[PDB]
């Protein structure tokens, strides 16, 4: 929770609005060090409730988990603060470039989700809303796991079976909803079970039907998504297998090239 004096921010568009607010684009310039681009959630009663995001947004120090540059809390208005990712939410990013990045780009988009998980799982934090749209895509296409939560610019399509019912969050419950992000990278961000209703998502998950491979999806990857979405959560694989399977498919890009029929 860095302290940053707001001289150094300025606040530009609006592009979006939170749970307490705006959310803008801005700069951040601080002595010794270059001029960036940032986003920032500006916040009003006593709630403490918008800066305890960021006290669990300063744990996280990963190359695939979203930067909180740090907060201001001693001025008006109060804001957190994360680099600004240029490519924006994924789902939108991928939809924008339907057909335009290959098999090889698409999974070092999904290992580098599968890191940041990784190390999320490592530290016993549970994300429980794991989406495309949770993702946000610089201008190297490096993705980064975030939580908009609440925003604008209730999801059960990403949410394992267990977790909808008995409510049981876990690592591999966050597991499944990766299962889902691979599906939806590779199908170039179109929605999970398209324009089925939640209920009729619900029907047929517990029917044991399962999104089927996306076209031209290596079949290997789409054989890594149903061992993600396992109705046993303790037969899915857990973040650090999924890591070391995309590692091997990254080093054997030979296997990339089975797809279905
Ligand atoms: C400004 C901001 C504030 C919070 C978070 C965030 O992801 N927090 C969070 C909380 C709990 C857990 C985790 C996780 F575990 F996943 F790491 C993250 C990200 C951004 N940064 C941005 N927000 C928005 C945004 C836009 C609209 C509504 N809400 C947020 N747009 C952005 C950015 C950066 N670039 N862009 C385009």
């Amino acid at each position: 929770a860095k302290e940053i004096d707001v001289s150094y921010v300025k606040i530009e568009e609006v592009i979006g609005a939170g749970e307490f607010g705006e959310v803008c684009r801005g700069r951040l310039k601080a002595p010794g060090k270059k001029e960036s681009c940032v986003a920032i959630k500006t916040l009003e009663r006593q709630r403490r409730e918008f800066l305890s995001e960021a006290s669990i947004m300063g744990q996280f120090e990963h190359p695939n988990i979203i930067r909180l540059e740090g907060v201001v809390t001693n001025s008006m208005p109060v804001m957190i603060l994360t680099e600004f990712m240029e490519n924006g939410a994924l789902d939108s990013f991928l939809r924008l470039n339907d057909g335009q990045f290959t098999v090889i780009q698409l999974v070092g988009m999904l290992r580098g989700i599968a890191s940041g998980m990784r190390y999320l799982a490592e530290m016993s934090y549970v994300h429980r809303d794991l989406a495309a749209r949770n993702i946000l895509v610089n201008s190297n296409l490096v993705c980064k796991v975030s939580d908009f939560g609440l925003s604008r610019f209730i999801p059960i399509r990403w949410t394992a079976p267990e977790a909808i019912a008995f409510r049981k969050f876990t690592s591999a419950s966050d597991v499944w909803s990766y299962g889902i992000v691979m599906w939806e990278v590779m199908s170039f961000g179109e929605r999970p079970y398209w324009d089925m209703s939640n209920q009729d998502v619900i029907n047929a998950i517990e029917q044991d039907y399962r999104l089927p491979p996306p076209p031209d999806c290596p079949t290997s990857l789409h054989q890594l998504m149903l061992d993600c979405w396992q109705k046993d959560r303790n037969a899915r694989p857990r973040f650090p297998q999924i890591v070391s399977a995309l590692d091997k498919m990254i080093r054997n890009p030979a296997s990339l090239k089975i797809v279905a029929r």
